[PDB]
């Protein structure tokens, strides 16, 4: 909710919508799998992920780092490797989603490096204030 977290999330959301979702034939990854359409999916995938869920997470500011966002991006790929196989066209398409994620992030490397540091400085200051305000039981 701070300016820096809002700017960080703004970059992640644009990478998802403008770049990752534009990969050709990426539609299997745009939304959660519906068991009515893929009956055995959740018998095999125990940690499902998709781009819409990532966008809901970005909206809630779940990610304060590239690494945490990229953990969920990578889950999409890993799940396709498990469910479809490493050589499936599903998995080739997932791989391209991940590649264009990494490539687009690199175009923002300096600014995202700074934003991650500034988010973490502000979180730490706010944590230390909240700890001190509780510890004195006066107010
Ligand atoms: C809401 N929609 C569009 C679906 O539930 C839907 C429909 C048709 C296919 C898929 C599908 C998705 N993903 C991620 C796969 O790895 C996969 N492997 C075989 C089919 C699929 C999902
Ligand atoms: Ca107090």
């Amino acid at each position: 909710d701070d300016d820096d977290q809002v700017a960080f999330s703004f970059i992640l959301d644009n990478i998802v919508t403008q770049k990752m979702m534009a990969v050709p034939d990426s539609w299997p990854f745009h939304h959660p799998v519906n068991k009515k359409f893929v009956p055995d999916y959740y018998k095999v995938i125990v940690n499902p992920m998709d781009l819409e869920t990532i966008r809901k997470n970005i909206s809630k500011h779940k990610y304060q780092s590239r690494e945490s966002f990229l953990d969920d991006v990578n889950l999409i790929l890993a799940n396709s490797v498990k469910y479809n196989g490493p050589e499936s066209q599903y998995t080739k398409t997932a791989q391209e989603i991940v590649n264009v994620c990494y490539q687009t992030l690199t175009e923002y490397d300096e600014h995202l490096t700074q934003l991650e540091k500034d988010i973490c400085t502000a979180k730490e200051a706010a944590l230390e204030e909240a700890e001190l305000e509780s510890l004195d039981p006066m107010t």
